[PDB]
């Protein structure tokens, strides 16, 4: 195969990218798009802030022009993200109780419906859990609905959308700890009450050098509850600068992670969270790291490359 795309699809897997529209027309970052993935999804495009930043209100440009991309150019379109505690316009921060789930349901209805038959598969809560096990305390959705707006926001998903797989997304939950048993209680509970929930995806936002050991171990026992699941924000950064010894223990953890993939029938694939490490995000909020993309600032192939393509 000469390309991740090649690899990814003989081994009958998804292989995606985080896409931000307004660099499509960088010919370089255009050019790895369409010959090295098979799937792609929404960086900021199809978050809550972009598509409804005033209640009722809906603006669909970008995020249209993220699934005119995907369908263009043959790719799988994921979709991220409906119920989301950060990234919330404030009139939404600043609805109460009843008001406020309507608010809720009505968003999730809304950008389903506008995508149906589009987004193959949707994040539909992303980040409920807190670290450390239990549910996350900061949300306005968990502080004004309580516990049961997971299954209020799933069931308005299933509902505006019937074939879309419904995912539930967190981070620090790649290994097996307190925060992936609270998701693991949460999947089995949904599954055996019959909640639609399809899948669950890792973000996978790893440190270089710390790749869980018991990956593939917490993968499979999401699985076997009956659902897909899916790395969804890989990235592996270090303090940088980068060298020879750090690219190549990141090549390594990129390894680990898509075999532990390879090795759970159930996992769909990866996705990266963006091409280049010019316009990755963890400069931004992690100072002080970075490098954490398969291709460096001037669009060459990192060791990451040519790891990921062995491993699948």
């Amino acid at each position: 195969a000469t390309t991740l795309k090649e690899a990814a699809d003989g081994a009958g897997r998804d292989f995606g990218f985080a896409l931000d529209p307004n660099r499509l027309s960088e010919a370089q970052y255009k050019a790895i798009a369409d010959s090295e993935f098979n799937l792609v999804v929404a960086e900021n495009a199809m978050k809550w802030d972009a598509t409804e930043p005033s209640q009722n209100s809906f603006s669909f440009g970008a995020g249209d022009r993220v699934a005119s991309y995907a369908a263009d150019t043959g790719k799988e379109l994921y979709g991220h993200t409906l119920v989301w505690h950060s990234q919330l316009p404030d009139w939404a921060k600043n609805l109460n109780g009843s008001a406020f789930e309507s608010a809720m349901v009505n968003h999730v209805t809304k950008v389903a419906d506008h995508f149906e038959g589009k987004v193959a598969s949707w994040d539909v809560v992303n980040e409920a859990f807190a670290d450390g096990g239990g549910r996350r305390q900061d949300s306005a959705f968990q502080q004004k609905l309580g516990n049961g707006y997971i299954e209020t926001a799933f069931r308005a998903a299933r509902a505006a959308d019937p074939t879309a797989k419904l995912c539930i997304n967190d981070y620090n939950v790649e290994g097996i700890n307190a925060k992936s048993n609270s998701l693991y209680d949460l999947v089995k509970d949904f599954k055996a009450r019959g909640v639609p929930l399809d899948c669950v995806g890792f973000q996978s936002h790893l440190i270089v050098g710390q790749v869980p050991g018991d990956f593939r171990q917490n993968l499979q026992r999401f699985a076997d509850l009956g659902v897909d699941v899916r790395i969804t924000e890989l990235d592996i950064r270090m303090r940088t600068p980068s060298d020879a010894t750090k690219l190549a223990t990141q090549a390594a953890d990129y390894k680990k992670v898509v075999q532990a993939c390879m090795q759970v029938t159930r996992c769909q694939g990866v996705t990266v969270w963006g091409i280049t490490d010019k316009y990755s995000w963890v400069p931004d909020v992690f100072p002080g790291e970075g490098a954490a993309l398969v291709w460096d600032a001037s669009y060459a192939k990192k060791p990451a490359y040519a790891a990921v393509m062995e491993a699948f």
